[PDB]
């Protein structure tokens, strides 16, 4: 089993509730220059990484109903760039690297979104993926768009309706061989160009699709929802599921559950790929790696943690002493919070948040120790790959590539280069660039008997 | 002496404007869906010092009597196409000075995500982005695709005004130009320089912060075309560069004066709005070889195309009349307004004109000196600031203009020798910095 590796990026300086931008080796304060992205992409492509994944966000920080000064002083939330634009600009400087971007079913218009993603897939020759997001933090983003809030219980129903429409546009509107472009013959075969018809609870569309059938048809579908409804959505539509950090026995159960959901959806258990978020700090000795991790933590302003904790969870902890038990708060807590905080103090909670926010806890050690950790995760939890989540850029990515990946390649668990041109062929380990027949999007193909 | 600016009119699809010469052996835009076609075009333009490449856009498709007929696919008349923002982003990495201008529709875009998309292009390109502000579109097809109702024809410019006010607030007022400090020993950004916007218009609403900080140009260079009195009022308020269609010097000159008067009425300097005329040509060493070169272009287009695309573009289906019939005499209601121009022409005459150029301008056909003389006479007679080159065959029409006509214009001193500034606004408007002029309405939305 050869594992796949991708890089997690954000088109902004800080991510995931942390703020290590002041670290002397951190360069992502330069996120708004193309040279930052060209350098990152060339590092990944020279190493044979399977893809770079661009996360996204639409909203901003909300601490007690306002956006406090510390959000600007430490660049906690803003500004950012549009990931589709970054992805498109990286097409020109890469040839094999996959490019994966977040796109929101809550805020995108499906018809223009389908044309945009298919245009990326044409120009890149089949290297595009889409991380399907439905939630976010939604409250700020909705006021930015002037649109009403969609209840949390309906967001995945809206996402289901969104998927049905983009499947019609990507798979049902133009047959794969419709374009002929023979100057002495036909431009296109009119019998292979179809009007679509869609009338759902949230979206409606009637008529032709702008873009013809792209090299992959549908971009590789990534998904990371962790709620019960979110895992059902991923088991039905996701080809690659991103899992956040957890102990090996918990990851193993999550993987088992997701494969079982895929099976209940009529898909082969191994036709869905599971990739875990993975962070590391690498140095030539274990003691130096521990010290290097401490220096990352020391680079974050101490006041950040309590602000970003309130933003991400809604719980404001600023007024309390660090020794205050989490049982003795003023507010009442969901049951979930009382179980997770059992025996902890405010200082415990903020110190843990300071260290990694919602990012995975890093594996800290020598190159061989980090490589051993990767193999134990993969064998212990039945994983198909890892999403590298850097703590400092570009250094965290360079360190992994230069010191860890060679050990993994020697051990036979990482590939040596690029043996397939499209993202789907490489990730799904097939010689077919289009969706599998047991995937829902395949049911919309006109050449296979779909309606209209 | 006025130094004219030049841009290239492109389309992210094979055929445009109701014509279809894709079958010509030298036409390469059947490969519009490959990056190599666009890399090549952009490199030709940038090496020549052309100010920009302009990517038009469309969301609809052909309608003839409520059908999309088979000829549309057999000849690629309308579809398929690519998204022009994605093409433009992909050209950033292979260019350094070239302007990238793209159509964006105020009828269909959401202003908050559009503002972020355009400012992201502007950041990554270092201030080379333009936006052709489109306020029209087939309320039938494009709106059935999006599942939204037809915004009333007589309210489209009111909706566009509200769109503009909001994207101005996001681009100019949400983040001050120097808000980002990125000092690891100091502050990342100055909180006093990051502002919540509040907008409550008849069509759009937004409350909160903007995703993108102040981009190199602030606002993309604003292009506009629109013939009506209301469209001239809109262009005179918002447009920095105005595209005019094909017209003889007297009418072109009157349109230039009217548009500058509208800019003046909005408190702008009369010369701070630039007028660019569409221009097409076929060039060859002798006049006779140029006539023959054009004829081969016309001969490459299938005869049955013209009557089909004419019905699509105008709603008038001429397919059932023999070519002898005249248009003032047989069948169907005409508007008392439009159809006078049909006097003294047969059906075959209309379709022969339409076959030649569709909605594009009639090409100037001749020698390099004849084409250069046409350009200078248009510019001097109409007080134009530049020209939008519309090719008949790509890439050859662009190559021929660059290799044979542009040197003459430069030798005569009516075109600059090369790039004079790195950003699009500095080149087109002569500003001292890349940001909007202080007398442009968009600058009124800057903070303080």
């Amino acid at each position: 089993k050869q594992l796949r590796f991708g890089l997690f990026e954000n088109a902004q300086t800080n991510d995931s509730g942390t703020a290590t931008w002041r670290h002397p080796d951190n360069q992502r304060h330069l996120f708004d220059t193309l040279d930052y992205w060209r350098n990152i992409a060339q590092i990944c492509e020279d190493a044979g990484l399977d893809f770079v994944f661009l996360a996204d966000a639409w909203g901003w920080a909300d601490v007690n109903g306002e956006r406090p000064d510390i959000c600007d002083v430490e660049g906690l939330d803003l500004p950012r760039l549009d990931p589709a634009i970054v992805a498109a600009a990286l097409i020109a400087s890469t040839t094999k690297l996959g490019l994966v971007m977040t796109g929101s079913t809550l805020l995108e218009q499906p018809y223009s979104f389908a044309r945009r993603m298919a245009s990326l897939d044409h120009l890149s020759k089949g290297r595009i993926g889409w991380n399907v997001v439905t939630t976010g933090t939604a409250e700020t983003a909705s006021a930015a768009f002037g649109v009403p809030m969609v209840a949390h219980d309906d967001r995945y129903d809206m996402a289901d309706d969104f998927m049905e429409l983009v499947y019609k546009l990507w798979e049902g509107a133009w047959e794969p061989d419709a374009l002929e472009r023979d100057k002495q013959g036909r431009y296109a075969d009119p019998a292979k160009v179809h009007r679509i018809d869609h009338e759902g609870p949230y979206f409606r569309s009637n008529g032709y699709g702008n873009t013809s059938y792209s090299p992959q048809g549908t971009p590789v579908l990534f998904q990371a929802g962790s709620s019960e409804r979110g895992r059902q959505f991923g088991g039905r539509h996701g080809e690659c599921i991103f899992l956040g950090g957890a102990p090996i026995p918990k990851l193993a159960e999550q993987v088992r559950a997701i494969r079982a959901e895929a099976v209940a959806e009529g898909r082969a258990a191994d036709s869905i790929k599971l990739m875990a978020a993975f962070s590391c700090v690498i140095a030539p000795t274990h003691e130096e790696a521990v010290q290097k991790y401490q220096e990352v933590l020391d680079s974050q302003t101490p006041e950040v943690a309590v602000a970003s904790y309130a933003w991400f969870t809604g719980l404001d902890l600023s007024s309390y002493d660090p020794s205050t038990p989490m049982s003795e708060l003023h507010t009442e807590l969901s049951q979930t919070q009382v179980a997770r905080f059992a025996g902890l103090t405010v200082g415990d909670v903020l110190a843990d948040w300071h260290a990694h926010g919602v990012r995975t806890k890093p594996v800290v050690g020598t190159p061989e120790e980090v490589a051993d950790a990767i193999v134990e995760l993969a064998e212990g939890a039945d994983l198909d790959g890892f999403l590298l989540t850097p703590v400092i850029q570009p250094g965290s990515t360079i360190d992994f590539i230069e010191h860890v990946l060679p050990i993994l390649r020697e051990r036979g668990v990482a590939a040596s280069g690029y043996d397939a041109p499209t993202l789907r062929e490489r990730l799904l380990g097939t010689e077919t660039p289009v969706l599998r027949e047991d995937h829902p999007g395949a049911g919309y193909r006109a050449q296979s008997g779909a309606l209209v």
